[PDB]
């Protein structure tokens, strides 16, 4: 089982451009943080996300963090780990990849965030669920422990901070204007979100929430 997940995590880094687009004209590399973002929209959608915030890092790393449930922490005895660590490492975790709907959300979401784990040199997860802080490491994918409950906490939701491998992307430079075109669309399309984008590059940053 182990083996299986660790290859599944290869073959994304095989071929990176058919689950990310292209690695080389930023398509890609603003995508992972797109694939991310829609995680946690669809968190709002299903009623339980109103903030969402986009941090870049000034080395090129991205956080993205909600106000949601939390991802799932619970144990599975099928595969012995964290359903948080199954949704970071395997594509379409628990169901089909959607060959009928894929034309609306896009063929990365119907794959998933495993995509941009396995498409980054280092990721951690941070959870915040049932009053706790669950932690997870993953280098390319792969985690360093099992996820593990590291503090106490009032708050919910999920934080993911991303390091785009330089073995898959050229040019890791993040483009405010790109990422804040999409943020402004997705606030238009999702009312009463909150959406931050703050770049530490600059010191720039920009609420948007559409209240219509
Ligand atoms: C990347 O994870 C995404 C989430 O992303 C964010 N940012 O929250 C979000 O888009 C959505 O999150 C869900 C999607 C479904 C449930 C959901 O059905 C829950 N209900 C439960 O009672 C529950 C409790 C334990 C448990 O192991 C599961 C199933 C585990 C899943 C779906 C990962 C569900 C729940 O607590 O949280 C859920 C959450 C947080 O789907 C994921 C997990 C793929």
């Amino acid at each position: 089982s182990s083996i299986k997940v660790l290859k599944g995590l290869d073959a994304v880094r095989k071929r990176p451009g058919m689950y990310i687009g292209d690695t080389d004209d930023g398509t890609g590399l603003h995508h992972m943080v797109f694939e991310v973002v829609d995680n946690s929209i669809d968190e709002a959608l299903a009623g339980y996300c109103s903030e969402i915030s986009i941090t870049i890092h000034t080395d090129e790393s991205i956080t993205v963090r909600d106000n949601g449930r939390g991802i799932p922490v619970d144990i599975h005895k099928e595969e012995g780990v964290s359903a948080a660590e199954v949704i970071m490492t395997v594509l379409h975790a628990g169901g089909k990849f959607d060959d009928n709907t894929y034309k609306v959300s896009g063929g990365l979401h119907g794959v998933g965030v495993s995509v941009v784990n396995a498409l980054s040199h280092e990721l951690r997860l941070t959870i915040r669920r049932h009053n706790k802080v669950w932690e997870q490491v993953y280098h390319h994918g792969v985690p360093q422990f099992p996820l593990r409950e590291v503090g106490e906490t009032d708050g919910s939701g999920t934080e993911v901070h991303f390091k785009p491998s330089p073995e898959t992307f050229s040019n890791i430079h993040f483009s405010w204007d790109i990422l804040a075109k999409r943020i402004r669309e997705l606030s238009f399309l999702n009312s009463g979100v909150g959406i931050l984008l703050r770049d530490e590059r600059t010191g720039k940053e920009e609420l948007f929430k559409y209240e219509g």
